[PDB]
């Protein structure tokens, strides 16, 4: 019973939070193919915000994560029914616009983990310095 | 022909450079088991330097890398012949004390990649600010 799962994102400065999310997507069912979609620099910058790494770098890193079976790079910014058919996608994984995916039985929620991000790490490096 | 490969390191703030190294270790031969050794906080701090993440965090991240088959956490700081026998290790992978491993045919060099480290990334974030 092989289920195709799709999860998209920026995946900037990949950290344990992304990886835990991807692991969840990948294990939603016993036998899955996890496709990860990586947003383009330009669309990311225009709609969301600043991105630190380019497309190439953000995709190169995802290639090394064990849960990831396939990468669409760059991926469309907005997910569409014709995209789901094109790639034979059974479910979309995202944390919680998705009304139509829920209505179709094709939405599966995953959870973020707080406090594990790469920006959090520098904060830690920096708290080694008394303000005086 | 399954070859057991051992690579050890701190793996602090894991980045594309570590992952490329681990991929190299893993692909040294057609069929391998890659064991990764993760140094303890205390020994790392005493001999090498400051570590940002704890043992648990540094190991949790390595679990998500696809090349990694087994983790020894914490691992011994110095590699010894009796360690190689205990874990049935055919080769040690490290970048380039290793005299005895070379003399025994059990050393396999891997290469680091410069400029891809997580500290490099913050430098990039920061160069978004003119000094004036």
């Amino acid at each position: 019973k092989n289920v195709v799962i799709y999860a998209d994102g920026v995946y900037d400065m990949l950290h344990l939070g992304h990886m835990k999310q991807l692991e969840q997507a990948k294990k939603l069912f016993e036998n899955t193919t996890l496709i990860v979609g990586v947003t383009s620099d330009n669309e990311t910058k225009l709609f969301k915000g600043q991105v630190v790494q380019t497309l190439e770098e953000r995709t190169e890193t995802l290639k090394h994560i064990r849960w990831v079976d396939e990468i669409i790079s760059p991926c469309p910014w907005v997910v569409t029914p014709e995209f789901l058919e094109k790639y034979k996608i059974d479910y979309v994984a995202h944390d919680d616009i998705y009304a139509w995916l829920k209505r179709a039985g094709k939405f599966k929620a995953t959870q973020r983990t707080e406090g594990v991000s790469t920006t959090d790490l520098i904060v830690r490096i920096l708290k080694n310095y008394e303000d005086y």
